[PDB]
């Protein structure tokens, strides 16, 4: 394989870490593929779950959760430390709060959380690589509780970043938050990769095509698929009791990705850094309400 940029994996894996019995597991985790039936029985559907009140308040706690776990993750971003130690750091903070990693074991991926170093643009694999001053590094963080996921991520800069990182991060999460601030009953999802794409675009910044936002409640993904670039032909209507997920993933130099042998590293093809920033939404009769939100600081970690 040749690799597209300066970072490779750094092998072997510490043994996968064990979720105690007493923490209640979704259908993949014990499925030897870690396949899972209930998302596969709406696999192609376009259709949305509208939440029940008890479906709400179960996405309320388990995001207000994940939001914990990500603040853990961000306290540890210095140079030196390996993504491997912030994935031991994670899955110790799930299991602290009664919760599952949702990335453990879904379709056999092998670690707690997806750490995205520089070129990764997502799905990267906590490694034995210790964080080098300069780089910038996305955590993506879900976790289930009661029947529910809750799912956020941010980059964060290791140390001191040079201005087109600043730029890239702060664009990136500039995305996200015009696109949630036009989510509201009626909107077409289609729309929110119009509103992402004008503004990476406007920043000399493209924007991936392979990954997208997602649904999120009982299931890790399901419909809607939310494309985060322009004149995409995503299906449906926001509609008030929807939860879903905008992610974007935006890159220095072109949109093209790849995968690693490993089956999981996204990586841009040319080699350029990418960046990401995620929150879970719940669209509400006025707008909507964002799960996963800081809750001790209107920020977040890279600006801080
Ligand atoms: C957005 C997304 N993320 C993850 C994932 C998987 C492991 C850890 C973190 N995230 N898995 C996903 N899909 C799991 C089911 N298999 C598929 C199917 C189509 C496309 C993908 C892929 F690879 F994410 F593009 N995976 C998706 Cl759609
Ligand atoms: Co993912
Ligand atoms: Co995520
Ligand atoms: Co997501
Ligand atoms: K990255």
């Amino acid at each position: 394989y040749r690799y597209t940029g300066k970072l490779r994996p750094h092998y072997p894996l510490m043994p996968t870490r064990p979720v105690p019995s007493y923490i209640q597991r979704p259908d993949y985790a014990d499925h030897p593929l870690g396949m899972s039936e209930s998302e596969q029985a709406l696999k192609g559907t376009s259709q949305i779950k509208l939440l029940s009140s008890e479906d709400i308040e179960g996405m309320r706690l388990v995001c207000r959760l994940a939001r914990e776990v990500l603040d853990v993750a961000a306290g540890m971003i210095k140079p030196g430390v390996t993504t491997e130690e912030i994935d031991h750091a994670v899955h110790l903070a799930c299991i602290a709060r009664n919760c599952y990693p949702s990335p453990l074991n879904y379709y056999n991926f092998p670690k707690s959380c997806c750490t995205s170093v520089n070129e990764v643009i997502c799905h990267g694999i906590p490694d034995r690589r210790p964080l080098q001053e300069g780089d910038i590094v996305n955590v993506d963080i879900t976790l289930y509780r009661n029947g529910y996921h809750g799912d956020l991520n941010e980059t964060f800069f290791v140390g001191e970043v040079d201005d087109g990182a600043r730029k890239l991060v702060q664009t990136t999460y500039e995305c996200l938050m015009q696109a949630i601030d036009a989510v509201k009953p009626g909107v077409r999802y289609r729309e929110l990769g119009n509103i992402i794409q004008k503004h990476a675009q406007a920043n000399g910044f493209s924007v991936v095509r392979s990954y997208c936002g997602h649904g999120i409640h009982k299931l890790f993904h399901t419909a809607p698929n939310v494309p985060h670039y322009a004149k995409n032909k995503a299906v449906g209507v926001m509609k008030s009791g929807h939860v879903f997920t905008i992610e974007p993933m935006i890159c220095e130099g072109g949109w093209q990705d790849e995968t690693w042998p490993d089956g999981w590293t996204a990586v841009t093809r040319d080699g350029k850094r990418s960046a990401q920033f995620e929150h879970t939404l719940l669209v509400t009769d006025t707008g909507c309400e964002i799960l996963t939100r800081r809750l001790d600081s209107a920020r977040p970690h890279f600006m801080s």
